[PDB]
């Protein structure tokens, strides 16, 4: 079988990525943030309380006649960004573009945190990252992709997010149309549950390259390229007037400029991040400085090629026996 669903960011900096999901009998479609970073699916819910829901489409499971309520099992997950959420557990069925599982373990939310509230657009998660990473207890649960792998043509999905763009998600197939040249596929460690792999390296716009391992995860689900001090400032560097705010959090530069590219390495291939891409907007409202969208990782402990990475690429997520991650051009 396959799957292929139109992923669509949720405004227009391109802050996230909303994917369409059929959960239960008959279908109640909730639009959910596909997560290469996480392993829990969870949505708002008839059970999500009342105050922390705004604006949310909720997952009903007495409407659904496919659900039932995994007896005892209830989850708790924090993100990187400070948000969280937690609730109890329904197995359902469950559709993305075409593919379906039945059996999928579909987390209802009672607890949402402010930042989830706040966003009218994002219905839950669907965590991408390995099983191991799940939090359901006492009894650990499978990912969507777990669960859909035997049944797939190919072991595989990919991922192939737009700038200020629709894209798509597809699973079980590579869509031999929607790259440029080849796909260039490295090794990945999955000791921490995450896509987890080596870039060879980097150049800021029309520079030299510079050879040096970056050790990453692709993680779709989070906004921003989040890479080591050293070449952050490489970057920023070629931007006049750029410079780190600890007061607005990251690096600032004038909306007026004009951004260099930035480009990674994978294996002797190159993926360039047109300038544009490194673009986030005003700060405030009105605001002349702009938010930058590459930034240090140094106080999260892991570097994460984030959305603004992804973007630039079509991505596979090669879930054979031993994983694998696949970059073209695109
Ligand atoms: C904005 N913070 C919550 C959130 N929304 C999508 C993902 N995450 C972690």
């Amino acid at each position: 079988s396959t799957g292929s669903a139109t992923t669509t960011p949720i405004d227009s900096l391109d802050d996230a990525y909303i994917t369409p999901v059929q959960i239960g009998t008959p279908a109640q479609t909730l639009n959910l943030d596909f997560d290469t970073g996480s392993s829990d699916l969870w949505v708002f819910s008839s059970e999500t309380t009342a105050s922390e829901v705004d604006g949310q489409t909720i997952y009903t499971p007495s409407k659904s006649t496919t659900a039932k309520l995994l007896s005892g099992a209830t989850w708790s997950i924090s993100y990187g960004d400070g948000s969280s959420s937690s609730g109890d557990v329904y197995t359902d069925t469950v559709s993305v573009g075409g593919l379906t599982v039945t059996g999928q373990a579909v987390e209802s939310a009672k607890k949402v945190s402010s930042s989830f509230t706040e966003d009218s657009t994002i219905d839950g998660l669907l965590g991408l990252a390995f099983s191991t990473l799940n939090t359901v207890s006492p009894t650990q649960q499978k990912t969507f992709f777990d669960n859909a792998k035997a049944s797939l043509d190919s072991p595989v999905f990919t991922a192939d997010l737009g700038y200020h763009a629709p894209g798509t998600y597809n699973f079980g197939f590579i869509d031999t149309t929607a790259y440029t040249g080849s796909i260039t596929y490295t090794a990945v460690s999955t000791k921490q549950g995450f896509w987890e792999w080596t870039s060879t390296g980097y150049a800021v716009g029309s520079g030299t390259f510079k050879s040096t391992s970056i050790d990453g995860i692709a993680d779709t689900g989070t906004t921003l390229l989040y890479l080591p001090a050293t070449v952050v400032s490489a970057y920023w560097a070629q931007v006049s007037g750029a410079k780190s705010s600890s007061s607005v959090g990251g690096y600032v530069f004038p909306c007026s400029a004009t951004l260099p590219s930035f480009t990674f390495g994978v294996g002797s291939a190159r993926i360039v991040i047109p300038g544009d891409y490194i673009d986030f907007g005003p700060i405030s409202t009105g605001s002349s400085s702009c938010f930058g969208g590459i930034q240090s990782s140094a106080g999260i402990g892991i570097n994460i090629f984030g959305d603004v990475a992804l973007k630039a690429a079509f991505v596979v997520f090669n879930g054979a026996t031993t994983p694998t991650l696949g970059f073209a051009s695109k």
